[PDB]
């Protein structure tokens, strides 16, 4: 069989009432010829790409047609807490909530997904995620590849695992609360190993790691380079050439890659050094999509300069906030031993060389920040508005991967896990790696968040977030 074409999310803009309609519902998808119940926005799986323009407001009407509560968070978008869609932004089953987004940040590829309390991992695993394309006046003057679905394509990469009857097999239990939910099947915009036909010249890929727990590392099958032009929060100052591109859960990068006649190539993901993530078929480079060149000229450019990146300010006198992540040692050991028992030594490939005792021992609140599992009723602190702060996030104490995400901002990384950030990670970010070490980021919050609709800060390894590794904070 030929490969299926890469599905392209619809690019959605407002109506004359300046509204975008999103319906959240359950439907059916097919994977490897077996049907599965899946959830989507405006469809059965995944979602559209909502297009936003800096300095323009849009209203989004969100209809929850599931039979359980959900929320909708705009990951990467800087909006007041009242419309941020964290766990307090409940949408009742069968109900509607509307939000007005006043877009006030540079061009970037952001995304949106559920943030239901304690259930975010399951609702993402069932299929809910969408995209956000922010444009501004500056980016259009660059004349980047811009034909949506032709030379400008989103690539949402996610793993799933399925039970024998075809259904998605999601369980939040001691082992996945320890190591994360991961599977053996890789999806690219919902499809297994699709092909994308691209014109000759530059192809722009907007990459999103939409996995619950798996980190990825993109490369090409014939070692042609990727030119990074943008990170989570928008353009870099100039392109950064890379041979491989690590992407943590919830992160985005946009890259340009050359397309040459007669020479198809794959986008692949290379094995990572993360517990559990190098079990077959991920013990070897794994294709994500085939790029099929078409002998029609692509008109996009890769300019020498993309944007201006301001200097870091002086750090003296800035408020320093400490965020100590932690896991329960007993439950970490129990979950890691179940992983080893199931898959054996391969569950640590690439790494450096039973009774009920009550609620005190419940894994659902085993993961914590500053000694507390997420308490929706008690924001941990009140951050300053319009002031830079230095947030120091420590994973010392365990060796699991914590891609740490802060709502309400695009920050600058000062230290990523004990080293200055790589050049393609030195621009605007909303995620920073923490793994066995300490990171420090420079953040500023331009919008208010009250206690009733607080901003979240958490690990984007969803099973850890859902089992307590999140805090709430207010701004203003
Ligand atoms: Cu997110
Ligand atoms: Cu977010
Ligand atoms: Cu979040
Ligand atoms: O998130």
């Amino acid at each position: 069989a030929e490969r299926p074409t890469l599905p392209i999310p619809d690019l959605l803009t407002t109506d004359a009432r300046n509204r975008i309609q999103l319906t959240i519902g359950a439907g059916q998808s097919t994977f490897g010829g077996k049907t599965a119940t899946t959830w989507g926005y405006n469809g059965n799986l995944l979602g559209p790409a909502v297009k936003l323009q800096r300095g323009k407001a849009v209203t989004v009407d969100i209809y929850n047609q599931l039979t359980e509560e959900t929320t909708l968070h705009w990951h990467g978008l800087e909006v007041p807490g009242e419309v941020d869609g964290g766990p307090q932004g409940i949408i009742p089953p069968g109900g509607k909530r509307s939000v007005t987004l006043n877009v006030d940040q540079p061009a970037a590829t952001c995304w949106f997904h559920p943030h239901q309390h304690g259930k975010t991992g399951r609702q993402v695993a069932m299929g809910l995620a969408g995209l956000v394309v922010i444009e501004d006046d500056e980016i259009l003057k660059l004349m980047l590849p811009k034909q949506w679905g032709i030379d400008d394509v989103p690539v949402i990469v996610q793993d799933k695992k399925f039970s024998a009857d075809g259904q998605i097999d999601y369980q939040l239990d001691v082992m996945t609360a320890a190591v994360g939910w991961f599977g053996d099947t890789l999806l690219t915009n919902g499809a297994i190993y699709p092909q994308h036909a691209a014109p000759r010249g530059w192809l722009r890929l907007r990459l999103l790691n939409g996995c619950n727990a798996r980190s990825l590392n993109f490369a090409t099958s014939d070692n042609r380079p990727l030119y990074v032009i943008a990170s989570d929060g928008g353009l870099l100052p100039e392109p950064v050439k890379v041979s491989e591109l690590p992407v943590l859960m919830g992160e985005r990068f946009e890259v340009l890659v050359e397309v040459n006649d007669n020479k198809p190539f794959d986008l692949v993901t290379l094995p990572v050094s993360q517990m559990g993530m190098a079990i077959a078929p991920f013990d070897k480079p794994h294709p994500v999509m085939r790029i099929q060149p078409i002998a029609i000229s692509a008109s996009g450019a890769l300019p020498d300069t993309l944007s201006s990146l301001p200097a870091l300010p002086s750090l003296e006198g800035l408020t320093v906030r400490k965020l100590q992540l932690s896991m329960d040692p007993m439950l970490d050991m129990m979950g890691m031993q179940m992983l080893m028992e199931k898959y054996g030594d391969q569950a640590m490939a690439g790494m450096d060389h039973h009774m009920n005792h009550g609620g005190k021992f419940d894994f659902h609140h085993a993961n914590k920040i500053n000694g507390q599992a997420f308490d929706m009723n008690k924001p941990m602190f009140a951050a300053a508005k319009g002031q830079y702060e230095r947030w120091v996030i420590s994973g010392v104490g365990d060796m699991m991967l914590h891609p740490f995400h802060i709502h309400g901002t695009q920050f600058r990384i000062l230290s990523e896990n004990g080293k200055p950030p790589a050049a393609h990670r030195a621009g605007w970010k909303d995620t920073v790696k923490v793994e066995g070490n300490v990171s420090e980021v420079l953040v500023k919050f331009n919008h208010d968040a009250p206690k009733e609709h607080a901003y979240m800060a958490h690990s984007h390894l969803l099973e850890h977030q859902d089992t307590g590794m999140m805090l709430g904070f207010t701004v203003g």
